[PDB]
């Protein structure tokens, strides 16, 4: 599990960060800056690229899978909360295909 | 490759079709039946598990990654469509869930 972890750390998560379109994710989603009243009610686990960074850092995962999911939740809390077409929803997107893509070339521990 | 695209035809496709929470996403989303009069105006590709299973059985998809993609739009569809709390997007964040299990069980090279 740790060598996966590694490598979501220093490929995955290094990656992500250097795509043009990452900074919207790169901490929580402060919904009292954004004035978005409804966002902490609805969207019930926020999660965010530094939290995962920190959170590897710290050794907080078990296993790879764990980490995987919080990048899930990152994405799919964005989707869940805006609609077609708003142009957040065009950034997770790029980056989703993105994540997906390391992954598929996450050395099978 | 077609190692991949195998195992995303008999073990991904077919795992997430047993789920008992696989119905709603077996045929595409009928708009019409559904009185759902923006769905084919805001989802500019709806996706389904039928969808995926003819294109992998008609040799469709050149490369694995194609297939992933349109197992994530499928999902994020409903994300995007549907708000959080529906029961719908409960049953499409448990197959989603295991789909990213047997995606990390797939055979690299
Ligand atoms: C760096 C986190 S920030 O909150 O300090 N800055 C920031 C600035 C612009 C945009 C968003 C933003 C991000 N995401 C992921 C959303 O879903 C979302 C939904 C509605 C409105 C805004 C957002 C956040
Ligand atoms: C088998 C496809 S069906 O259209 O023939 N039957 C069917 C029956 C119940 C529910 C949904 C359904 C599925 N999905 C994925 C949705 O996003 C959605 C959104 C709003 C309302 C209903 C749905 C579809």
């Amino acid at each position: 599990s740790t060598n996966q972890l590694q490598y979501l750390q220093k490929v995955v998560l290094k990656d992500l960060w250097k795509h043009s379109f990452s900074w919207p994710f790169q901490r929580p989603v402060d919904a009292v800056k954004l004035q978005l009243p409804d966002y902490y009610t609805i969207i019930k686990n926020p999660m965010d690229l530094n939290t995962i960074k920190k959170r590897l850092e710290n050794k907080y995962y078990a296993k790879a899978s764990e980490c995987i999911e919080d990048f899930n939740t990152m994405f799919s809390n964005c989707y869940l909360y805006n609609k077609p077409g708003d142009d957040i929803v065009l950034m997770a997107q790029a980056l989703e295909k993105l994540f997906m893509q390391k992954l598929s070339q996450m050395p099978q521990e």
